[PDB]
């Protein structure tokens, strides 16, 4: 599964395209993409458009079924 993630903490709106196992945790993804923008793992979210935080601990297929491929980090 393809993941769009959105930094919007840079006004540019910077996004990456992950491609990420289904059943890999989000965690992991949470955890590249922060790589990806150079932002700390550790304190850093995935939410969708509305700003609902996003559970990690799921698998990414999970995350995809249940809310969609286009995500924001914060």
């Amino acid at each position: 599964v393809s993941f769009k993630i959105t930094l919007t903490s840079d006004p540019r709106l910077p996004y990456k395209v992950l491609s990420v196992p289904e059943s890999t945790p989000f965690t992991a993804v949470l955890k590249f993409a922060a790589e990806e923008f150079k932002v700390p793992a550790a304190t850093s979210a995935i939410i969708t458009n509305d700003g609902i935080g996003i559970n990690p601990a799921q698998t990414a297929g999970n995350v995809f079924l249940k809310h969609g491929s286009e995500l924001r980090i914060i």
